[PDB]
């Protein structure tokens, strides 16, 4: 049951990586490369960076005890984007499209 919700989480993350969503999901695939992007204030603003590849590693390492812990890291990834960037920034629009994909499926988690 907890195992079953974690399988749902693995399926959700797999969809977030699917080519269908790549046009807006790709900025979230990997840790933000603050040095390559020139984001010299990023570590002053974001205390706990998170990205889809790290979430994938933690799922395989069994670091999430249940779906709520998984969901928290996904929401942290999005919240980090909304916190760091101006609300009209293009990457915020991309976060919103990816968060729609996540939330709609996360809401179908089995009881
Ligand atoms: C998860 C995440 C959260 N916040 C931000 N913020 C941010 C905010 C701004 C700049 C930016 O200013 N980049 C300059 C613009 C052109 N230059 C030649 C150097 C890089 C910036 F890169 C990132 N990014 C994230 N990921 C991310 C990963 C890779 C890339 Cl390439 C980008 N670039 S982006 O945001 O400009 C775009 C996706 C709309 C094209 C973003």
């Amino acid at each position: 049951k907890v195992s079953e919700q974690l399988k749902c989480c693995s399926g959700i993350l797999k969809e977030m990586f699917a080519k269908k969503h790549a046009a807006y999901a790709w900025p979230f695939y990997k840790p933000v490369d603050v040095e390559a992007l020139g984001l010299h204030d990023y570590c002053d603003i974001i205390k706990h960076p998170m990205d889809m590849s790290t979430i994938k590693s933690k799922l395989e390492a069994r670091e999430y005890r249940d779906a709520q812990e998984f969901g928290a890291d996904v929401r942290l990834m999005f919240s980090n984007c909304y916190k760091y960037n101006p609300p009209d920034h293009e990457v915020v629009a991309m976060a919103r499209k990816l968060q729609d994909v996540f939330e709609m499926r996360f809401a179908k988690m089995p009881d």
